[PDB]
């Protein structure tokens, strides 16, 4: 066995994620991505050892064809250590494509981080190991561009950014289009919904929805939440008028009822 260690923030190779030594938060799943599509998912999975101290039962679930995600059924307990062995290297994933290398990980579990945003009340309330430590008026997604209810994991974050309505096929041109300079943002969805900093509206945080989706805070709250949060933390949403985020967002892992997550997609 030759192993590399995984990164953080023909063949194919796989990456894996998280990166070697982070701590993450308790919604962060293993996720591991090939550069190739993979046409035989039980051959992937099967070359994938997962240990976590203490244990718990975990399972597979493919968001595309050549990425692949393994959690639990609840959220990580705090403290959780995870070693990810993915021995890929030579094994047959199907239709001629071979594993390049094995890549090895290992990773903990941070304090519990929740944040739920209640469109009944319009505040972002973030809790800390169970206890209320922030909260946060907060302005989501106007009615006709609202903010989808449900489970959002933390991804990246940035000081500053551009957030352009292009990258999810609405031209800025148009109504709901949008480029925008924004401060203190806290990606969590790969459908474009942040926590960032909205000085725009801070006469509408906590009484109006006025954003493309997004979760509009006062540039202090925004960027205390970007210095307080890591990547798998949770942002919870409830009682919009929207929908549900999609469990193959990229964040939305925890959309999946456990059952149809179990029962996984591999065919």
């Amino acid at each position: 066995r030759y192993t590399l260690n995984a990164t953080a923030l023909h063949l194919t190779m796989p990456y894996v994620m998280p990166g070697d030594g982070e701590v993450v938060g308790v919604g962060e799943p293993v996720a591991i991505r090939f550069d190739e599509n993979i046409a035989d998912r039980g051959a992937a999975e099967k070359a994938i050892k997962i240990t976590t101290n203490p244990p718990v039962e975990g399972a597979f679930y493919w968001l595309n064809n050549r990425e692949v995600r393994w959690r639990p059924e609840h959220f990580w307990k705090p403290g959780t250590a995870v070693d990810v062995a993915v021995n890929t290297y030579g094994v047959d994933l199907g239709e001629g494509m071979f594993g390049e290398d094995n890549v090895q990980t290992h990773f903990t579990i941070g304090d519990e981080v929740i944040a739920t945003a209640d469109d009944n009340t319009k505040i972002l309330t973030v809790r800390v190991n169970g206890e209320v430590v922030k909260s946060m008026p907060t302005s989501m997604g106007k009615d006709s561009t609202p903010t989808a209810n449900g489970i959002y994991i933390v991804g990246s974050r940035y000081k500053h950014i551009i957030m352009d309505s292009s990258t999810y096929g609405v031209p800025v041109n148009s109504p709901n289009g949008y480029r925008t300079d924004v401060d203190w943002a806290t990606q969590i969805s790969y459908s474009g919904v942040f926590v960032h900093s909205a000085p725009w509206s801070v006469g509408a945080q906590g009484h109006t929805n006025t954003s493309h989706g997004a979760l509009n805070v006062s540039p202090s709250n925004a960027q205390w939440f970007y210095d307080h949060v890591k990547r798998g933390d949770i942002v919870e949403v409830v009682n919009t008028v929207g929908g549900t985020l999609p469990g193959i967002d990229g964040l939305g892992d925890w959309n999946i009822p456990w059952d149809q997550w179990r029962a996984g997609n591999a065919k």
